[PDB]
């Protein structure tokens, strides 16, 4: 995982840093509630920052969890960490996703914090909840924020309240009344967004139009989802969704007719300040999978993408968000965008943004978790044109130097033809780096401009193809990246099919 690329700008210990930087809580021992690439990038990013600040890569100790599997396969993440605690094997609910387990190990060590990144319990509000109730910090939003955010039903009411365009759904039109105190959606208004039976489901279904999606809020992970295309199928489809994720609330939402998928990168401290770090473009997908990703998103006019940025920050500030998160939008060929959801966690394609904005996200996460306020994070100060170590307040809303992304990035999701994660090296192109977890992986390419970004990524995939387990699986990526349609960044993405 890439960590990036006279006075004394260093302290002697976490303690001094917390004190010196307006911090309010010292975290020097962290438990990583995850494994694989997530566990690797978390350590690498933080340790890079630890070295820059303490001239000691180990200043922030790490304790990881190891299932009898990862352990036997010799996952690299195991020897990297400072301490590791062996955990039960089997599905994640017996480990990396078992919340009681995490807080239990978190308490016994003890650590001052936990990081889960993405996957597993990363989005389960009961984790930060149980952690705080035992005085263990969380490198992610507080349970209140995720609560106040809720599932799609709740968050959509909130986007709507804040007047953010949304796709027509069973809850279209619902809002709540809106100094402090985060927003909350009444249990009664929430139910007005669901559907209890085929009777009322069909009702709303007619008001929305076909085709549409039948989705269970508790659903997710390939479950609790269906595509209704006619009133003659709604009944069986709706009952299908019921039998798959029983008891779950269900809602309907219009099926977006092939548009762009844009993301906004949010970063917020524990004081009310939240900023955007440009966004990502992930309109290229192969069967519900983000294959190729861009950064920033150029497809959309800076004026319109900047507005999405503001709404996103608004949305975040309202739920009292903390740390990093993603707000997904749906930009249309003409100029219409709709809020889709907010990711209460860091994503795997984050290195894109780290690359165009020079921000070490996991390190930001850790400093915010110690109470350091945005204007006191070196990476942000620099991004805002300020002093690397000044104490000066930064006006994020109306900055004197509106940050500009440095370059363009391309990200490709790759697949194969001891260890769990393999770091990739390229003698060919030099603005590319990647990893491969053994199954899937990612490659990140930097370029002075989009052209060079695409170019480099390609020359890299080719070097990649020399590898045995990569003689075919990445061929279509190269062909795809070289297609003229992609070359000119056509607003239309249809061409992805007849490839």
């Amino acid at each position: 995982s890439m960590s990036g690329l006279h006075r004394d700008f260093t302290v002697a210990s976490p303690a001094e840093f917390v004190t010196r930087f307006g911090g309010d809580r010292v975290i020097e021992k962290v438990l990583i509630a995850n494994n694989g690439i997530a566990a690797v990038k978390c350590m690498r990013s933080i340790r890079r920052w630890a070295y820059e600040m303490f001239r000691n890569e180990r200043a922030i100790r790490f304790v990881v969890m190891v299932t009898p599997e990862d352990l036997k396969a010799n996952a690299e993440y195991i020897k990297m960490a400072d301490h590791y605690v062996p955990v039960p094997g089997g599905p994640n609910n017996n480990n990396y996703a078992n919340v009681e387990l995490i807080v239990d190990i978190a308490k016994r060590i003890p650590v001052q914090a936990v990081w889960a990144g993405w996957g597993h319990a990363s989005e389960n509000p009961k984790l930060p909840e149980l952690l705080c109730k035992n005085g263990v910090a969380f490198l992610g939003p507080p349970s209140e924020a995720m609560w106040a955010l809720g599932d799609k039903i709740a968050s959509t009411v909130v986007a709507q309240t804040l007047q953010v365009p949304t796709l027509p759904w069973s809850g279209s039109g619902l809002t709540v009344e809106w100094q402090g105190k985060r927003i909350s959606v009444p249990e009664d208004v929430y139910d007005k967004g669901c559907v209890k039976d085929v009777d009322e489901g069909l009702e709303a279904a007619e008001r929305i139009g076909f085709p549409l999606m039948i989705k269970a809020s508790e659903g997710g992970g390939g479950k609790g989802i269906r595509k209704a295309e006619s009133a003659e199928d709604f009944p069986i489809l709706f009952r299908q969704v019921q039998s798959e994720i029983p008891g779950s609330p269900i809602f309907l939402m219009k099926l977006a007719q092939h548009a762009r998928h844009l993301e906004v990168q949010i970063l917020a401290d524990q004081y009310g300040n939240a900023v955007s770090l440009f966004g990502r473009d992930c309109s290229i997908q192969r069967r519900h999978q983000k294959i190729v990703e861009e950064a920033p998103a150029t497809i959309a006019p800076l004026a319109i993408f900047e507005f999405m940025e503001q709404c996103a920050i608004r949305l975040a500030k309202t739920v009292g968000y903390v740390s990093a998160g993603t707000v997904e939008y749906l930009y249309s060929q003409d100029g219409s965008f709709h809020f889709l959801e907010l990711n209460p966690r860091l994503q795997v394609e984050h290195p894109c943004t780290e690359m165009i904005a020079d921000v070490n996200l996991p390190a930001a996460q850790l400093q915010i978790a110690m109470g350091v306020p945005l204007h006191r994070l070196k990476d942000i100060r620099l991004l805002y044109g300020e002093s690397p170590w000044g104490v000066t307040p930064i006006s994020f809303e109306t900055p004197s130097n509106p940050p500009l992304a440095r370059g363009h990035v391309i990200a490709a999701r790759i697949t194969s033809e001891s260890g769990t994660v393999q770091e990739l090296n390229f003698r060919s192109s030099k603005n590319v780096w990647g990893y491969f977890s053994v199954q899937f992986g990612h490659c990140f390419s930097w370029g002075e401009n989009r052209e060079e970004a695409i170019s480099n990524m390609v020359v890299a995939l080719k070097e990649l193809s020399i590898r045995g387990d990569f003689r075919t699986t990445v061929e279509y990526l190269i062909n795809l990246l070289e297609t003229e349609s992609f070359q000119n960044n056509d607003i239309d993405t249809g061409w992805l099919d007849y490839l």
